[PDB]
Order: C-alpha cells, then sequence, then structure tokens
C-alpha cells in the first residue's frame, strides 16, 4: 500500500486533530503555515495564549495519541492520511476534510477505498416502495463498478447497504468503530466487513453517537463520493443535510422525483426544483458521472494540481495532503508541468506556477 | 375592439388560406412577398404553373369566402387576424400561427382573448389523483388571473376546463365549430362559452375532427399560452406533442413529477429530466411566468418588434400581423424608436433600424 507519514508523524497528527480547539479545518491552516504536525504542537500553548485565552488548551501526549492508534489497530482499524491506501481521495478535497480517517476493512481489502462512490441516502421512515428503489439503484450501481456509500441508518441507508454487499458498500459511522447505531445494524455493518467493503469514521475510539454526531458525519459520506443520490425525505429529513453538504462541496445531487402529495417526496422533489437532477434509474447516474468517474494520472487531477498552485511556494506534502492524490500522480503531474515550462522549483522540495 | 381588415380583405384572407396548397406559412410568406391577400391570390394561377405543378391549384372565389364568413356569424363565430380583438397576441408569434382563428364567445366577451393564458394538459385516461391536481391547479390559476387554454379532451383536459369555468377557460377545437369531439364534451363547452370562455379553431365549419387533426390543433394550445403544463402522461399521449410544440415556440414547459414506478409519469418525469420546469402547485408556475406575464407596450412587445425590424422596409401592417400586436403599440413603438433616432422612415408607411 501507499504510505505517506511515518510512525512518528501520525502520533503527531493524531496528537493535534485531538487537541483542544483544533478542528479538521484548524488542522489544514496549521499545517498549511508551520509545515508540520510536531512544529503546530510546539505553537499550540503560546497560539492559544497570544489569541487571548485563559489557560492552556488540552493536548494528548506522545502516549496518549499512540495509545489510540494502537487500541484501534487491535480492532483492526487502519488509521490512514490523504494519499494513503484507504483514504478516498475525494474526500480529502472538502474544506474540512478528516486529517486522519478510521478505515476499518479485511486485510486485504483497503483499495475498496479508491473505487469510485455513489451516496444513496433517505427517509430513515421509507416506504416499501422507496426501499426497493434503494435496493435495485445500488444494486445496479454496484453492478456497473461503483461503490455505495452510505449512514448505516434504519430506511433507505441500510436497503441500500445490503443490496450492494457484493459489489461493496462503505459505511460511515457517526461515532467510535466500536459504538455502532443503530445497535441493530451490529450484524449488517459485520457483513460490509466480511463482503470486502468498509466502515470509515473521524471519531475517537469509545464515542458513543451523540444527536449532534449525526450531521457532522454527512459531510464524509458526499465528500467521499462522485454524487450523492436522495431517494426519499420528507421536510426536515436528515437526507436533506446529506445534499446540502454535497451541493457546498460540489458534488451532483441527484433525486428520485415522487408525486405532489406523497410526504416523502416533498423534499426529493425540492431538491430538483432547486437544480437536483431528476432520475429514475441508476442509468441516469452513470451517464451523468461519465464525464469525471500506477502514476499515471485520472481525469481531473492534472487540474485539481494545477489550482492547487499559484504564484506562492507550497510543498509536494501540501499538494498530496489538501488533494488526496497518491504521491506518484502528484509527481508525474508536477513533472509535466516543469518541463512544459510552466513550473519553478525553489529549495527544499517547494514549487510555484 | 379593434379591426384590421376591412371585409373586402377579410374575404380575401380566406379565400387565401382555404387555397390548396396554401398553409399557414405560405401565407405568411405570401403576404411578406406580395403585400396583401389580394395581390397573392392573383400570382396562385401563375406561381403553381411556373412550379411546375401539372394543372390549376383550386382556388375559392369570393361567394365561397363570403358564404363561410357568413355561416360562421350565424352560430357566434368571428373570424379574427392577429393584431384584432379575440386574437391571442402570443399566437401571432409562432412559425405557423393562423392568419385567421375563428372564435365563438358571447358578444361582449371577446376580450378574454387578451388575457394571459396557461395551458394545461395530460393524459386522457388519467388517474383519480391526476384529475384532482389538474382541477386544484387550473382553479388556483384562475385566482391568479389566468385564462386555463385546453383542447376539450377526456381525462386531464375537460377536469382543467371544469375547475376553471368562472375565472375564463378557452378550448381549442380540432374540427369546426360545430362538430364538437368528444360528442360527450359538447354541453361543456357550451357551460365554457355561458361562463365568459371561448372556443377557438382554425378548421372551416363542418369540419368532422379525423385523427390527424388533433395533432395540428396543439401548437395552438401552446402558441397562444405563455406557458404549458403537463399533469400526467404516459409515453405516447397526445400531451407530449404540446410539450413538444411548447419547446420549439420557446414556451415554458412544467411538468408535474410523479413516482418511477408510474406509467403516467414516465412522460412528465422524462420532461423535467430533459429541462421541463418541476411543478408541485400553481405559485411554481406563477413565479416562473411573473418576469413576463390603451396604446401602452406591455412586457416585451419593444424587444418583439425591434426582432422584427432589420436593414430592409417592412410594413407597420406587416409588423401588427407577424407580433400580433395591437395597432396602437406598435405606433407607440415605432415613434419611441423613431424619435430616439434608431429608425427610418420610408416611402408608403415602410420601416427600417
Amino acid at each position: 500500500g501507499t504510505t505517506v507519514l511515518t510512525e512518528a508523524q501520525r502520533i503527531d497528527w493524531m496528537r493535534l486533530i485531538r487537541a483542544e480547539n483544533v478542528g479538521p479545518r484548524t488542522f489544514r491552516s496549521l499545517i498549511n503555515h508551520f509545515g508540520s504536525a510536531r512544529a503546530a504542537l510546539e505553537r499550540l500553548p503560546e497560539l492559544a495564549r497570544r489569541g487571548g485565552a485563559a489557560r492552556a488548551g488540552r493536548i494528548p501526549s506522545e502516549d496518549e495519541a499512540r495509545r489510540e492508534i494502537e487500541a484501534g489497530r487491535r480492532i483492526g482499524v487502519e488509521l490512514v492520511a490523504p494519499g494513503e491506501t484507504g483514504y478516498p481521495t475525494r474526500l480529502a478535497t472538502i474544506d474540512d476534510a478528516p486529517p486522519l480517517l478510521g478505515v476499518h476493512a479485511l486485510p486485504e481489502a483497503l483499495a475498496v477505498m479508491a473505487r469510485p462512490m455513489i451516496a444513496i441516502v433517505g427517509s430513515r421512515n421509507a416506504s416499501g416502495a422507496g426501499l426497493k428503489f434503494a435496493g435495485q439503484l445500488a444494486a445496479d450501481l454496484g453492478a456497473a463498478g461503483f461503490v455505495v456509500i452510505s449512514g448505516l441508518a434504519r430506511g433507505i441507508d441500510q436497503a441500500a447497504h445490503r443490496a450492494s454487499l457484493s459489489s461493496g458498500t462503505v459505511a460511515v459511522l457517526a461515532g467510535g468503530h466500536d459504538k455502532i447505531y443503530p445497535a441493530e445494524h451490529e450484524d449488517l455493518l459485520l457483513d460490509i466487513i466480511q463482503t470486502r467493503g468498509a466502515a470509515i469514521s473521524e471519531m475517537p475510539l469509545g464515542h458513543v453517537p451523540r444527536g449532534k454526531d449525526f450531521p457532522r458525519r454527512n459531510r464524509l459520506i458526499s465528500g467521499a463520493s462522485v454524487g450523492v443520490a436522495v431517494i426519499e425525505a420528507a421536510y426536515r429529513s436528515g437526507s436533506l443535510i446529506t445534499a446540502r453538504r454535497a451541493a457546498d462541496q460540489g458534488r451532483e445531487v441527484f433525486a428520485v422525483p415522487g408525486s405532489p402529495l406523497d410526504p416523502r417526496a416533498a423534499g426529493t422533489n425540492d431538491l430538483i426544483k432547486q437544480g437536483a437532477t431528476l432520475i429514475t434509474s441508476a442509468s441516469d447516474i452513470v451517464e451523468a458521472v461519465a464525464s469525471i468517474l500506477e502514476g499515471e494520472p485520472d481525469t481531473g487531477d492534472r487540474t485539481r494540481i494545477l489550482a492547487l498552485l499559484g504564484p506562492s511556494p507550497v510543498g509536494i506534502d501540501d499538494l498530496i495532503r489538501l488533494s488526496g492524490i497518491s504521491p506518484a500522480v502528484v509527481r508525474t503531474i508536477l513533472l509535466e508541468l516543469e518541463l512544459a515550462g510552466r513550473l519553478e522549483r525553489h529549495g527544499g522540495s517547494l514549487v510555484s506556477l
């Protein structure tokens, strides 16, 4: 597999993301500014004080971070960073990407995370017809080669996971890998792993999912995908949160239509009114995403690297962390740019356009 | 009311449109080229011969044309041209506008034709829910001030006419004013007239509607409207013909969504996929058309007149015939253009930009 951080670096990444007042956006900026997690961690106390806080912010020790990384390994969870095997590329490109993603899959099956994914979400209280449609859609997308990503929820999510087991499905957990919600889906999650899929989470081990953790996780469902399909949704359905994240991130949103009188079609019909793509079958999605979805650059890779470059020098490390693109592919792109004459190479692995 | 043709001119218009090989597009070009129907009628025999036809094309006499105009008056039908009271303005702007439109309304009620219209069309074999929706939609649009135009068909059309009687509805007939199809809708048509609406037709008196007359009439339903709403439509529904005409003419098309499993939602769902506006209520239409829908020019009038002008001189007659805009309003627009310095006035009422 591809590895981008030393064991010492992964420990420092764990210490930093778990630090008080450090979220995914803070982490990004800290690395952008100080060049490494090690360097960021040193400034953490003085930054807080100079910022005007009363007291020191909590910062996990080296030992606490190491224990958490080992505790995860003991139950089959690998903690991966952008650019590494197991970290889905599209996810690295969101504004608040998780610096470390805990991925639980069979030992040789981590590559499921490199495949193109479609999110299928919708009502927890779903109609019989919605469940049926969600299941057929997931089976059809899987047969076309997509991984189905969803949130292990009651209703639409589980129908989509259940029908995509054999082609590969990913579940995004709202809490720790060892604290599954809903409890009735523990069996399903194990079947997902056993059929060469994966569970992913950014939360600490032992973290019991709380009400507020569910919306937060939705950005990862949309973030890893090349498209989000909403099957059914009344007003106030949590699945419409996934749709809203998808739109913020620039992912295409697909919605299944229904009758104006159908309460479970109110949210999906409204998505369409607001610009989501109306779908009646998997082919509508496949045709839409065909457009986009080894050191060889994939569709979009060159464009995404160019976009992260500018008149101010950046590290190849930074480009990998910010784009999720494998090290080999980023190197190929920078090489293409340089000897087309469009790249300036500076001291210590730093590059400009 | 507004009158644009003398009785002698209307007779010549009747002779010409009823002439062998002269359709609405031919009529337009003949007037564009020869300046009047009288002048066109003289060339008709020599044009046909020089065109390479074997024999003379049939041309109605003055007496036959006059008899048809009088026969229509005897049952309450007025034959109107673009620019006149009773001729709906938007209809005059289609490529194949009827030169004379037979309009049947109460004596003082011809002004219903100047009001903004929304077409409501759909399945002849409609669901209970579709009929209900069509009825509520027509009543709501009518209460907002629109006239509902439709084709007197079984299913969706009649539900829309029935619910819009009191605010005003227009029926487009596939045949003569005295040959109603379906026969079961004779009573309904009379109720439309009695409640200050209208029936319109471009067909001769005594013309029994044939299979092929139905599609031809659909362009008038869409043509007179500022928008066409399709309520339900399976594949091959005749209502999708109205939608296709609407799109060719540049009218906005609205479609009511349904479940992917609903056979009556296949055509409407597909319209949406192809760019029609998804609606779940009258407000979606009202908001969409707000944008657009006395010598005072209305929204769009100035733009439409300017578009018909060019470096080559045209008559004010031509502009009225081609735009459907009242004589007084066209004169106001040309006056605005001229003394803004943008108009050239030539000999014999001819103008250029």
